[PDB]
């Protein structure tokens, strides 16, 4: 792959329930929230210089990836449960170890990032909402605030915790 | 390629160690404010190696203070959860996973419990993690990993070796 540099890291875990904050909470209003129930959860994080062709693939592979467990045990993808799809951004995925420190220099900037992040969420809102499994069954596609803490309660069967490069 | 951790930020984990056998109720462990640490070994990984994967893992600054800076685990101080999580090694091909460069069972396990053995150490030679009581726990390698997990921000690291 001759040094071939990576494109974006995604992280990705099964659960039973996620609850996950989606604005802080400012004054006298509270914190607001989002969740899902049975389903996967997207953590992502992109890197600068990436091709233009990389979000469908991601989106792609994320959600056709069979990393669900059926009721028999077989492994089936997200569509095909169906289950919820939760989406947060997580550029510290990046994140490289120096001396007891990390740096970040690959990743994408702010708006680049947020840019790539607003698109791929979009892409996946579509993609399950072009599948018949996953519109019949009413399962939903929530996602996380750009540039906020990701406040996250996780209920999980055993998180079965994959990383995938791009 | 070694190993390879993940490592999330937590203010409460809750972690079954035995299922559920008949009336015998599932067993479980818990922390509280502290560092959940997701481990893979692969194939040939060398056992003199894991004191320095420790010393790295529990010494990199990624929780965060009241000011908003970060230290270490240890310097929090607060609590370490140790996962077995062979499933981070995977490779996608197509739809599916590969694990072929992964531990098997036998090595595996015994690359966990020593790590495993080699954080509850650590931790005890910690001055500030001592005084304070906080706890090393982990899960059982093999079984299903029944997570709870509550966070302010899993501030998701990962960690090759």
């Amino acid at each position: 792959d001759g040094g071939r540099v990576a494109q974006a890291r995604a992280l990705l875990q099964q659960c039973l329930h996620a609850r996950l904050q989606v604005r802080p909470a400012d004054g006298d209003a509270a914190a607001q929230w989002v969740e899902i129930r049975r389903g996967l959860v997207i953590y992502v994080c992109f890197f600068k210089g990436a091709d233009t062709d990389l979000l469908p693939k991601m989106v792609n592979t994320l959600l056709n990836v069979k990393l669900s467990e059926t009721e028999t045990g077989k492994h089936v993808s997200i569509l095909d449960l169906p289950g919820d799809v939760l989406i947060i951004p997580q550029a510290t995925l990046g994140g490289r170890v120096k001396g007891r420190s990390m740096q970040y220099h690959s990743n994408s900037g702010k708006e680049e990032g947020s840019e790539l992040y607003s698109q791929f969420v979009s892409l996946c809102e579509k993609a399950v909402a072009n599948n018949t499994k996953s519109v019949e069954a009413g399962v939903a596609v929530a996602h996380g605030t750009y540039g906020n803490r990701q406040v996250l309660k996780l209920d999980t069967n055993g998180p079965y915790t994959h990383l995938i490069e791009f």
